[PDB]
C-alpha cells in the first residue's frame, strides 16, 4: 500500500441504458449498445421540423438518459420554482452524488470528514433554450436567480451546500476530458491534504435529447448512430447523456477504516497539447503519448504490467490510428515492442455513445467494473481493424469477448484515457482491489412514507440476492452511511435471510414503523418482578449495560451477582436503571418516567433523583423490561432501541457502534421521487 | 527559501482605471475610485429604457473596463468572423496571460518550461445577450461554432493554444472567490510537479457594462454606486469589470534563474462552507475563519506576524461584521487578543468595485504591489467604524493612508481572503520578496509596423524612466521573453540612456529595422586588407569568436598571434571565418558567399568547402568584416547579427546568452491593435 495510491470508495452514474453501476455492468459484460432509435411520431411529438425529418443525411436515433427532468426537490429543500429554474445537469449531478456517498456508506451530515467535490458540467442549453427569452426579457433579481440556478460555477458549491461538504468545492471544465481530470484534482487535493475524501464527477445532458441530429462530414458524428470504435467502417459517433461520480480517499486510510474498496487509482496525468498542432480542434499524438507515460511514470507502473485500456475512442478515421500511434508510442518507450496481442483495447462510446463532459466518467467506471469483477468486456461494432491502425507495432488488440480477465505476474491494471476538444488530455492508471454473531437491528429512514416503502422493498430484494452479505456491515451501513431522515423503520434481524423475509412481509409484529405524527416517547420504569435470565444476557451480551449496572450494584450496596439472580424489587430497579443508563450512552433523550416507587430503596430514589426521572408523562410510554415470555437480552435492548429511534428518539450511531470494526458495503440507494421540474420555452 | 514557497514572477491586469500594474499602483496610492458616471445621454446611448432613468432607485454608474470589446485578433491567428464570436471575457484572458508572460520574460514558443493556466471566467452575457437570438436560429454547425468560442470550459484551453502552454489547462470556477482557487490549484499544480510554471487568472466582463444598475434592498449592490467597506454607512459594493493574471514559478527555481520575483506565496488554502448556515448565499464565520487559520499553518506563519489584510470587503452591513469576526477568531485561536491596531485591514473594493470572477485577482494584485513597493495604501470611503464590527477583539483596524509599511522582526507579510457565493472559501498568504559592461543588443518585433514604432517608443519612455536597468537585463528580457515577429528592429547600444535617445529618434545610422518584405541577406566573405585592431578585439572580447579562431590558426598552419596582427589575406580570411562560424554557432542560417578565392591559400579553400561556401548569390550582401573607420569588436559583431536578424536570419537566442547570468525584468507589454469585435444582438 504506497502512501499515494488512492481507494475508489463508491461511485454511481446514470448512462443511456443504466441507471446504476449494477444495470451499467449488465450493459458491459452482455455486450449491449444503448442506442435508442426514434420513430417519426416521436419526434414530431418533440418538435423536430418536417423538412429535417425527410432530410436523407438526418439520423434519428440518440442516446438519451431517461428521467433526466426528474428531481426529488422536497429531499433537498428545494422549492418548485426553484427546480424548474435549476439546469437538469445540476439536478442529476446532486442526486448521483447523493447515491455515490450512499455507496460508500458515508453520511456527510455526521462525522468529522473534511469531503471536497471537483465537478464539471456541458454547456447548458437549459438555460440557452429553455429559459433564454425568460432571461432576457427579466429583471435584474430574477436574471440573478437563474445565474446562481445555472453558471456551471455551482454545480460543485450547490452538492456542497445540500450534501454538508466542507472541503474545496470547486467546478472544474475542460470540455471532452472533465472527468478524468477532476478526478485528477481530487487525488492531488487529497494527496496535499485539502480533505480526507474527495468526489469526482460531471454531467452532461441535452435540453433537446430525444431529437435525432442532422449528418455533417466535417464533424464527429456518425451517420447511423453507431460508435465502430477501432473498426475499418469507422465513421464517429453520437453524443450522448449522462452522469457519474465516484468517491476517492487514500488507499491506507479507506483500509483502516474498512470500507469497500472497488479499486485502487495509482496515478493520474493532465497535460495540454499546446500548440503545434494544426488547428485547435485538432488531435495531437505527442500530447497524448506524453500524458499516457507520465501517468505510469506518477503511479510507479511499468507498460508491460498494464492488460487493458480503455480508450478515448471516438471512432473518427483520422483520430483512432493516432490514438494507438500514441499508445504504442508510450508503451514502447523503454526499449522496443511489447508482446502483440497482450493488451486489451476498448471504448465505451461503442455501448453509450460520448459523454462529452461525463465521457471519462462512464471509462473509469467501466474500468473500475472490469477490475473489481476481474472480467473483460466486448468492445462493440468491432468486425475488422482499420487498415490504418498500427497495431502490429504494439501490444493492443481489440477486446470482443466478456471473459475472465488473467492473471497476471502483478495485480491486474488498466489505463483510461480522456481528450478534450481544446487539447487537455488526462490519462488515469487503475489497479484492481486487494484481497478482502448476535442480532442486529437493521434502520431504514426516507423523506415520505412512499419512498420508506420502496427502500425497504430495494433493501430486502438486494438481502436476498447476496447471502454473503454480513449482517453487522448491512446493520453499520444502514446506521452510519444514510441520511437521517423522518419517516422510518426498524427491524430486529437474526441474519440475512431472516431479515430479507421480515422486510418483505411488513408484519408490524417485528417491523417497526413510524414517522413525525407519532409522539416522542418516553421510557417507562416500572415495578414487577426482577428478570434473572434477562438480566444476566444483558450482562454478558453488552458492556455498555454491564458497565451501569455494576456501578448501580455498588450504589445501592449489593453484589451484581446478587442483583443478576434476584426477582425482587432492588433486582427489577437494578436490571431498569442500567438499561435507561445505556441508553443515554447511545444518545438517547427519552424521558425516564418512574411513576411507582414505594417499595424501592433510598439509594434508588437517589439514582433516580440524580438522572431526573419524571413521575409521570404528559406521550406513549416504552417499558425498560421485557414483557413475561417476550424476547430477552440483546434482543429486546435493540428493539427498544428501534422502537425509540423510530418515533424519534436520538441515537448516537458512532457511540453505538464504537467497540466493533465497521465495515461499509454497497446497498441500494435512496429511492428519489419522480417529480417532473421543466421549464417551458 | 522553503520548499513550498511560489514565486510571483510577472503578473498583468486590465481593471477599472488601470489597463497596467503601474497605473494600478497609481490608482491604489493615489487613493482613487475608478466609478464612472454616466450622463443620461450615454445612457440613453446604450438603450436604457425612460422608465428606468426616472426611477430614484436607478443608480448611474458603474465600474467600466474601457475596450473590452477590443482584441488583436492578426496576433493571435484569429478571422474576424471567429474574434467576432468569442465571448469577450476569453479575449481579454488571452490578451492579459500575454501580457503576464511578457512581464516575467517567458515566451512559451521558446524554450523547454512546462506552463500550466488554471482560470475561469464570469457568466457569459455575450452568449444569452449578443448571441442569443443568434444561437436559437442556427445550425448545429453553427452552435458547436458558437459553443467552443462562448462556454466557460474554453477560456484556459484557448490560452494554452495560442499561447504554447502545455501543462495542465483547466476552466476553474467557484464564483466570486474563483481567483484564488485558480491561485490555489495552480500552486498544487507546481508543487505536485505537474509542471515548473503555471498561470492563474480570471476575467469579468458584462457584455451591458456602460449602464447603471437598478438598486435592490434584497441584494449586495451599494444605492450610490460606493463600496463604502467596513464603515458605518456600508450598504454595499457595485459590480465590476476586469482581468487578471500571476505566473507562478517555485521560488527556489525563481532564484536560480535569475527571474524577477514580485512577491511569495508562503500557502494557500479553499474549504467550503458546507450546509451549517442559513441558506445557500449566506455567509458563514465558521467557514471564513477556518480558511484563514488553515492557510497560515499550511504557510507556518504565526498570525502576529501578518501585518495586512486585503478582505473580501463587500461592504454589507451583515458581512463585514461577519468577516472580522471571522479574522478575529482565526488570528486569536493561539491563546487571547493580540496588540491592537497593529495589523491593516482594507478592501481593493472601494476603489475598483467587486469585480465578481476576478475579485480575488485585484484584491491578490494589489497586495502584491504594496509589499513590493513596501507601501500601505488606503482603503477608501472610510470614515467611521461600522459600530457593529468588533475591531477592539483583536489586532485589525482600517488602513486610511498611504505611507511607508513599518518592517517588523519578519519579513513583510500579508493575507488575501476571498469567499464565494456557493460558499468556497480561499486565502492566500502573500510575503515581501527577498532582497537582490560593454555594448548590448537590443531586439524589438511585432506583428505590424505600426506596433513595430509604439512597441518602440514604450521601450524609449521605459529606459528613459529607469536608469538603474541593467542594459543586460533588458536585452535578454527582449530577446528571449518576446514571441518573435516579423516585423522587426535592432540596435547596438552602449548603455541605457544612450539606448533610450537612440530608440526615441529612429535614426537609420544606428536603428535598423526590417520587415517580411525585405529579402533574406547572405553574409559575404570579401578579399581586403586584415583588420588587426578589430581581430584582437574579438579574439578578447568574444568566447565563440576565439574559439573558432584558434581553430582556423590550426588548419591554416599560423600561429593564432601571427594571424591577429596580420594585414595579409590569410588574416582576412581568418577573422571573417572565424566570425561566420560564430553566427552558425548562434543559429545563423544565412549563406555564406566567398565570390574571390584566388589569393587564398589551399586551407583556407577546403574550409570554405566545408562550410559549403557559394561563389554567388542569386539577394542583399552583408560584409563580415568592419568598414574603414566604421565601428570594430563586440560593437561590430552585434550590429552584424542586428542586421542579419532584422531580415529574417535565425538566431537561438538561448545559445546567444549562454556565458551568462540571465536577468528577466518587467519591461513593456505589447501594443494589441485596438480592433473592435463585437456581435450585435
Ligand atoms: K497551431
Ligand atoms: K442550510
Amino acid at each position: 500500500v504506497r502512501d499515494s495510491d488512492i481507494a475508489v470508495i463508491g461511485l454511481a452514474c446514470r448512462f443511456p441504458g443504466a441507471a446504476t453501476p449494477d444495470t451499467f455492468w449488465k450493459v458491459l459484460s452482455e455486450g449491449r449498445e444503448t442506442l435508442t432509435h426514434f420513430s417519426d411520431e416521436e419526434l414530431r411529438a418533440a418538435g423536430v421540423a418536417e423538412p429535417l425529418l425527410a432530410d436523407d443525411r438526418y439520423v434519428k436515433a440518440g442516446q438519451v438518459l431517461v428521467d433526466a427532468d426528474k428531481f426529488d426537490a422536497g429531499l433537498f429543500g428545494i422549492t418548485r420554482d426553484e427546480a424548474e429554474l435549476i439546469d437538469p445537469q445540476q439536478r442529476q449531478f446532486l442526486e448521483c452524488a447523493y447515491e455515490a456517498l450512499e455507496r460508500a456508506g458515508y453520511d456527510p451530515q455526521r462525522g468529522e470528514q473534511r469531503i471536497g467535490v471537483y465537478a464539471g458540467v456541458g454547456l447548458n442549453t437549459y438555460l440557452l433554450h429553455n429559459l433564454g427569452e425568460r432571461y432576457r426579457t427579466a429583471s435584474s433579481v430574477d436574471r440573478y436567480r437563474m445565474m446562481i440556478t445555472n453558471d456551471k460555477d455551482f454545480v460543485a458549491t450547490r452538492t456542497a451546500y445540500k450534501l454538508n461538504l466542507c472541503g474545496p468545492s470547486v467546478s472544474t471544465n475542460t470540455a471532452c476530458s472533465t472527468s478524468l481530470v477532476a478526478v485528477h484534482l481530487a487525488c492531488l487535493s487529497l494527496l496535499s491534504g485539502d480533505c480526507t475524501m474527495a468526489l469526482a464527477g460531471a454531467a452532461h445532458i441535452q435540453a433537446d435529447q430525444g431529437e435525432g441530429y442532422l449528418h455533417h462530414e466535417g464533424m464527429i458524428f456518425s451517420p447511423d448512430g453507431h460508435c465502430r470504435a477501432f473498426d475499418a467502417k469507422a465513421q464517429g459517433t453520437v453524443i450522448g447523456n449522462g452522469v457519474g461520480a465516484v468517491v476517492l480517499k487514500r488507499l491506507s486510510d479507506a483500509l483502516a477504516d474498512g470500507d469497500t474498496v472497488h479499486a485502487v487509482i495509482k496515478g493520474t496525468a493532465v497535460n495540454n497539447d499546446g500548440s503545434d498542432k494544426t488547428g485547435y480542434t485538432a488531435p495531437s499524438v505527442q500530447g497524448q503519448a506524453a500524458v499516457v507515460a507520465e501517468a505510469q511514470e506518477i503511479a510507479d507502473v511499468g507498460p508491460e504490467t498494464v492488460s487493458y485500456v480503455e480508450a478515448h475512442g471516438t471512432a473518427t478515421p483520422l483520430g483512432d490510428p493516432i490514438e494507438v500511434a500514441a499508445l504504442n508510442q508510450a508503451f514502447n518507450r523503454e526499449g522496443a515492442a511489447l508482446a502483440p496481442g497482450s493488451c486489451a483495447l476498448g471504448s465505451v462510446k461503442t455501448n453509450v455513445g460520448h459523454l462529452d463532459t461525463a465521457a471519462g466518467m462512464a471509462g473509469l467506471i467501466k474500468t473500475i467494473l472490469m477490475l473489481r469483477h476481474r472480467t473483460l468486456v466486448p468492445s462493440l461494432c468491432f468486425e475488422a481493424p482499420n487498415p490504418e491502425i498500427d497495431f502490429a507495432a504494439g501490444p493492443f488488440y481489440v477486446g470482443t469477448e466478456t471473459k475472465e480477465w488473467p492473471a497476471g505476474p502483478t495485480p491486474r491494471r488498466a489505463g483510461v484515457s480522456s481528450f478534450g476538444i481544446g487539447g487537455t488530455n488526462a490519462h488515469v492508471i487503475v489497479e484492481e482491489p486487494p484481497a478482502v454473531a448476535g442480532p442486529r437491528l437493521l434502520v431504514l429512514s426516507a423523506n415520505t412514507p412512499a419512498a420508506l416503502d420502496t427502500a425497504t422493498a430495494d433493501l430486502a430484494r438486494a438481502l436476498r440476492k447476496d447471502r454473503d452479505l454480513d449482517l453487522s456491515a448491512v446493520a453499520q451501513t444502514l446506521a452510519l452511511g444514510r441520511r437521517v431522515l423522518p419517516y422510518r423503520r426498524a427491524l430486529v434481524a437474526t441474519g440475512v435471510r431472516d431479515a430479507a423475509l421480515a422486510l418483505a412481509l411488513g408484519d408490524a409484529g417485528r417491523v417497526m414503523t413510524a414517522g413525525p405524527a407519532d409522539e416522542r416517547p418516553v421510557v417507562e420504569l416500572v415495578t414487577g418482578g426482577g428478570t434473572p435470565e434477562h438480566a444476566a444476557a444483558l450482562y454478558e451480551e453488552a458492556a455498555a449495560f454491564r458497565e451501569h449496572f455494576d456501578r448501580c450494584a455498588a450504589e445501592l450496596g449489593t453484589p451484581a451477582a446478587e442483583l443478576l439472580r434476584g426477582h425482587g424489587p432492588d433486582a427489577a430497579f437494578a436490571v431498569q436503571y442500567a438499561t435507561a443508563r445505556a441508553l443515554a450512552g447511545w444518545g438517547s433523550t427519552a424521558p425516564v418516567v418512574a411513576a411507582d416507587r414505594t417499595e424501592l430503596p433510598d439509594a434508588a430514589l437517589r439514582l433516580l433523583d440524580g438522572i431526573g426521572a419524571q413521575h409521570t408523562a404528559g406521550r406513549p410510554g416504552v417499558a425498560l423490561l421485557p414483557a413475561a415470555s417476550a424476547p430477552v437480552g440483546t434482543a429486546f435492548l435493540l428493539g427498544l432501541i428501534g422502537r425509540l429511534w423510530t418515533a424519534g428518539d436520538t441515537v448516537d450511531w458512532t457511540v453505538f457502534h464504537q467497540g466493533e470494526p465497521v465495515r461499509r458495503v454497497p446497498l441500494p440507494t435512496y429511492p428519489f421521487e419522480r417529480v417532473r421540474h421543466w421549464a417551458e420555452p
